[PDB]
């Protein structure tokens, strides 16, 4: 049908249906008369599946035979949504499978929707590796991608009576046609026991193990024939585990619950002892399968020249001491080689400055489970504090604050100063973060080694937030300046010259039109919800969280609300009012949030005066799936997190890709964003990181801003009265009380200049031409934001290797 | 290589070969290069898979079509073992595959020892059941297994120290390519709650709910292209289950736990909670299925001439109630023809008379459990009792004797009696033990209802245990008389007509040999043991068990030791005694058993003066695949257990199908087996059944045998003073204490006519060509035995169904 989706040639055409049939019968077996849709699209990735391995196995064998300098990208998230279509859009075998299942009598789409999403992530920072592994294939590195294959990904969000309710994920249920178990490589994962000093070095004895049983799925890069690899381990008990009799065996489960379930917090650190183990599970599996692959290519002096290994946060922080211990411990190397290939090997990005999302784990806790690591730890300690005590001679607060060992009610290990310790890198995620972590939490570091400091704004593949979510956009562009653009999103440049093409500016509000009818259609399909497809789509996604403000979106939502009732015929712009994303299950506020959000759309939405003017929707169980659907149909994007909170963000370059404007505040990679595009195309609002400081510094005091603004006051007093929830008047008290007195992130603050700003908004709105226009300016300024800049940086300036566009004989 | 395997079509080896690489490449995602035996073994099998398919999805469309009477077999073990080989030879596929392999430069039986044994059975039940599906297959029945789907089956057994050691059987650990995840069908299965009775029947409530998933086998027919299925069920937990957040996905394991592990024992009932939820489960999710199928052919009364449900043993029992709870509280049929359907349906096999296995569930578990079963349980004893009183006026003590309710310190539920009286058929497996039935302990039942009782002696299926673990000795008998016999056993008779043929008699003494060599071969290669491949081969495999009296064996063991040492320079027949089984985890007399068998070993097998002429080898983790191997290669086949014990055995016929002679006692199917061949070439000894009466009846002294039999009380004195355990020289004490003063199967009573006969069967094994010409008669008169024969008996005297020999278009 469209260009950019390839070509449907005959004789492909022919050989896909045949398959398609080969695999219905032989694979599923079944007959085209009790076959379901479930069936077909078994089939059907079976079909796509097949294309990959050829692929696959060449470009392995390809790196074994060059021996390149290999990447190991480690994470405890890998946020990837559905593989089919992703994979037929890298393989350019869209409109050839979509011609075949269509002679066949069958929709692909239909098809598609039935593929669960694979959620082993929580949002941000399980996306991001999700998008770098796509780039890093795209690219041409050898790249792997290490994790843990949950049984259960993030939780299946429900709203019952408003309320979030949280069903697990068993995303396994139906199998998974993408992976491929590979039981030969099982590696034994120790835990507990004690250290034992002998003659020549320490022994780690007495040890509980735990089987590591990988998983290999595939990753294929844009149309350049490679295909690269993501590993996943699965924990299984020894056959001699506990070995009454059925108790023995029932007692398997224990050992088998590592990798059961996905933590579900976002931004927050829950020291329980089984996330511990799911950590130190990764790291031991997957620094073995290293050393293994290393070795058969004794002279680690070249470790760091064929490996590089990045820990994605704290989460995998443990490799640093497991790469001592087995450097010390097994390969008898002596401490100082042995920390210089650790250094050299080992880079570490930071995700967050929010105090409670960073890692300090109790010491009690490693001393029972890993005892031989804690003694690793305190020894890298010693050593580093010997540096800081010779630079800073009689600095002895620097000392305590610079120790990986915090002293207090319980001592604590913080894994942050660690990876700095044992990294020859140290990136934040967008500029602005990046320069708060060598001013703020990370200046003592900064000023002992500054060399180690660097940034890498984040970035997303344009692949499947583009040419898979946006086909339509992907095509009108395609029209103008070709192909290139996809692998190649500075590109998209070139658009500037179209900004005042009458024929351009119609196609790209015609594609957003189209993308909003179909969206508004599915609103009705799933979850029987009425919107008028004319209004503003005015979207926020994203994890529920405080620093997130979705409260300052409900103020002025209710504002909106209130100013009508006030004026009933006097003229506004409509909107639709989106609000989605998961609350983690033990976040209380969170989960008062999405409360809110539902009582002001049961007032707002049945209120006859305000008709189909304003509607408030909460879009349930927000994934990676649903953001493909719900990012191309919007109009305006909500990323007003206070300042300094949000690390970089990264839905708001999905945005900002697939033409909506940006309502928000100068933080994170907005501050980017708007100086690619120029501020007078973005909607800037707000305190700036400057005067928070200085709100902070002065003190915060809400009830100032309730006592001088009326409109605001107004809302408190709804919220309190019980306006919002009749039989249950003081149902959000503890969210006033929390706005009212110790609101950590000063919504009010900026109360007054978000609402200004959201007049500027309608007012834009209400000239189509104008609203395109900068549109227009916005899409063609994304390419900073591909992740295959990121990726190419990443590469260049901390791995050490080149990038490569060249394509592999297929 | 050799006729009965098949042909090597030019075609056909082609084709094999190129789908070899097929799923080499696509499937296993592997080259030559770096494939293991493992992917060659599956590349195989799902080779060998791929033929199944287009026979199993037409067998399925045949009997939609035509609609035939289903036979539904209930069972809670499905001992299968391997599948690769024995779908090879039912498809005639054994030569191609062999010759396709080695063009691939690879030994197909190589490759045939990688797979794992479907272990899902303890021992002659669970073999049964195994070779009743290769039956009902082969004769065209419309039939299906059903059972559960144990993620550990039967127990690998290790010697330590000459001890068993248990560890799990993850059988499923490298996958299993022969069965197929159905998830459509998944269907609940409800525990616990309470009855509730309203206005129009009772209702079961407030119930916990646990997902029965199904995956399904096939069952290829002996060359007929037919291919039924056996259906076993996994249990899965509901996704709202239990829904802090993390301890309530960890905890779904509670309610997988049901399909977890099979329970160990071999003819004792332990009465846990678990291994009830495991029978109801099977039987609630199973009829589901059966009625599903039923309705998809409101007409219940017809639902006898559409379904036969046989329950092998007591363990899915529930399916009388269960039945009756679904047509009456579901259906709304009335009481009264409920009964009438559920008795036409059911029918009930017996399979011990040992008092210690039969199913009495205390009521308090029931009632907690299945409190609407109870209720249902206790009318139908009501109304049972009411037609004993009718038929019996006056007579109170059988009316206690008869209720399925047993009174005293905890009431129970016989679940026999529940079996008898909902069933229109109830039948023994051997001649003497269906008489011993109705005359002892269903006595009284049998009085009542004289109709109802049947006998099915039991039988083995040629395929498995002649065709695919003998191909020699099936190839010289194809020879002579073809190979119809395969599937038509009573043919074999026609080999009496050469028992004077020299070159037959060389032939059979021939392949015996070569069998005994090859697995004299094996126990070096696999276990590193030197034996003798001149002596003869005596052999007990079987479950170690009290009963079976692998004791008595013990004792002719030591007796012949003891005579060498009595006179060294005297001739005695070589002899290689072979003893194998597992014990029960917590049958410790059983445990005790097994050590004493590995202690004899260690005195025996290094004693200078016994030399070669004596070797006592203790055969570990006997299981389908190694009776596949010793079998076959045995001289004589020891069964010997008490007179009135083994209801049937059937280890016995394997043995007597493949060239061994017996030595063993007037039990089981011993009887009609001797019968069969004529006594004179059987090695009849011991106490009959009534002989061990009038011994009770007197009462059994074993101090008497001790006392007057010399030889006897030598080898008394040498366990109780530690001849054979120095270190521990009471470690056998409580052996000698039971078999002294508490043996309720009387060792000592046959121990003299054992010795007595065993010389007898020297003397003959002197003399090669009588040894020869006697085998030939056993095998000549093996026939009967068949698992055809048996089945066919079923299909026309209880499920009422003509078994076909036609073969399917494939
Ligand atoms: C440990 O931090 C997190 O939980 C987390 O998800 N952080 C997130 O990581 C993303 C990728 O860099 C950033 O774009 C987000 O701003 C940050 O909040
Ligand atoms: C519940 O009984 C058992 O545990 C059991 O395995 N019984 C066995 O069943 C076999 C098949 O009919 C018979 O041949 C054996 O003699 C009997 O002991
Ligand atoms: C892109 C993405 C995120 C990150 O969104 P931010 O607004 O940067 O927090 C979270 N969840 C999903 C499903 C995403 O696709
Ligand atoms: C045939 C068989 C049995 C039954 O043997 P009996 O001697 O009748 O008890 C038990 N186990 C296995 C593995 C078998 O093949």
């Amino acid at each position: 049908q469209i260009s950019v989706r390839g070509l449907a040639g005959v004789e492909n055409v022919t050989e896909l249906k045949k398959n398609f049939n080969r695999h219905l019968h032989f694979t599923l077996v079944k007959d085209r008369n009790v076959a379901t849709p479930r069936d077909y699209y078994f089939a059907l990735a079976h079909t796509v599946r097949d294309h990959l391995v050829g692929r696959w196995i060449r470009t392995q064998q390809h790196y074994y035979e060059k021996d390149p300098k290999r990447i190991y990208y480690l994470s405890l998230e890998f946020y990837m949504g559905r593989t089919l279509q992703n994979t037929m859009v890298n393989l350019a075998l869209e409109n050839a499978c979509d011609e075949a299942t269509y002679q066949l009598g069958l929709d692909m789409e239909e098809l598609e929707e039935i593929e669960e999403d694979a959620g082993l992530g929580n949002g941000g920072l399980g996306r991001l590796a999700a998008c770098f592994l796509d780039s890093m294939a795209t690219l041409g590195l050898a790249a792997y991608g290490y994790g843990i294959r949950y049984e259960f990904g993030i939780f299946n969000q429900k709203i019952c009576g408003g309320w979030q309710m949280e069903e697990a994920d068993d995303w396994l249920r139906y199998g998974n046609p993408w992976e491929k178990a590979r039981p030969e490589f099982t590696l034994p994962v120790h835990f507990y026991g004690r250290v034992e000093h002998t003659s020549q070095g320490a022994k780690w004895v007495d040890t509980q193990v735990v089987l590591a049983m990988p998983y290999d799925t595939p990753v294929p890069g844009y149309r350049n024939n490679v295909v690269n690899t993501m590993r996943l381990w699965s924990a299984k008990a020894p056959n001699d585990f506990n070995l009454g009799y059925i108790q023995a065996v029932l007692d398997r489960n224990l050992a088998e619950n590592i990798s059961r379930v996905l933590y579900p917090n976002d931004n927050f650190f829950e020291g329980k002892e089984l996330r511990l183990k799911q950590e130190y599970f990764v790291v031991a599996a997957t620094l073995q399968d290293i050393i293994r692959r290393f070795k058969s290519s004794t002279n680690f002096d070249a470790f760091p020249d064929k490996v590089a290994i990045q820990l994605n946060d704290t989460h995998p922080s443990l490799a640093i001491p497991e790469l001592m211990r087995v450097l010390v411990d097994l390969e008898r190397l002596d401490w100082d080689k042995a920390w210089e290939v650790t250094v050299k090997t080992c880079a570490y990005t930071n995700h967050t400055v929010l105090p409670e999302a960073l890692e300090r784990w109790p010491v009690h806790l490693l001393e029972t489970l890993l005892p031989r690591h804690l003694q690793i730890i305190y020894e890298i300690n010693q050593r580093f504090l010997n540096r800081v005590a010779a630079a800073f001679p009689g600095d002895v607060d620097r000392l305590r604050r610079m120790s990986l060992v915090e002293e207090g009610a319980v001592k604590r290990i913080n894994m942050a100063h660690l990876c700095i310790a044992g990294s020859h890198a140290v990136n934040g995620v967008a500029r602005i973060h990046s320069e708060i972590l060598k001013k703020t939490i990370f200046k003592d570091f900064y000023e002992l080694e500054p060399h180690k400091f660097q940034n890498k704004t984040n970035g997303i593949t344009p692949r499947r937030w583009l040419v898979l979510c946006n086909p339509g956009l992907a095509e009108i562009i395609a029209e103008r300046i070709g192909e290139e653009y996809i692998s190649d999103l500075d590109q998209l440049r070139k658009l500037l010259s179209y900004v005042d093409d009458e024929a351009f500016i119609r196609d790209v509000a015609k594609v957003k039109q189209e993308n909003k009818l179909k969206f508004a259609a599915y609103l009705e399909r799933e979850y029987k919800v009425h919107i008028n497809p004319n209004s503003l789509f005015d979207v926020q996604v994203k994890r529920i969280h405080e620093y997130k403000r979705q409260l300052l979106n409900c103020l002025h939502v209710i504002t909106l609300y209130n100013r009508i009732k006030k004026e009933p015929n006097k003229f506004v712009v409509p909107r639709t009012v989106m609000i989605g994303g998961k609350a983690a299950p033990g976040y209380h506020m969170a989960k008062m949030i999405i409360k809110l959000i539902t009582a002001i759309g049961d007032v707002v939405n049945h209120d006859p005066v305000v008709g189909d003017r304003l509607r408030v929707i909460f879009l349930e169980n927000y994934r990676v799936s649903l953001a493909e659907k719900v990012i191309p149909a919007a109009d305006l994007s909500e990323q007003i997190s206070t300042a300094g909170t949000e690390a970089s963000g990264t839905g708001n370059m999905k945005f900002m890709l697939n033409g909506a404007l940006t309502i928000g505040t100068m933080d994170g990679a907005n501050v980017e964003m708007a100086e690619e595009a120029g501020e007078e195309n973005f909607f800037i609002f707000g305190m700036r990181v400057e005067d928070v400081d200085r709100l902070d510094q002065r003190g915060y005091n809400a009830q100032e801003y309730y006592d001088r603004i009326p409109e605001l006051r107004q809302i408190i007093e709804q919220l309190s009265s019980g306006f919002f929830s009749p039989k249950q008047p003081d149902l959000f008290k503890d969210i006033v009380n929390m706005l009212m007195h110790h609101d950590r992130f000063k919504v009010f603050a900026d109360y007054e200049e978000y609402v200004k700003c959201q007049e500027r908004v309608s007012a834009l709105y209400k000239n189509p031409r104008e609203w395109t226009r900068m549109v227009i300016r916005n899409i063609a300024t994304s390419g900073k934001f591909s992740s295959d800049r990121t990726i190419a940086q990443y590469a260049r300036e901390i791995w050490g290797v080149e990038p490569s566009r060249q394509r592999l004989p297929a």
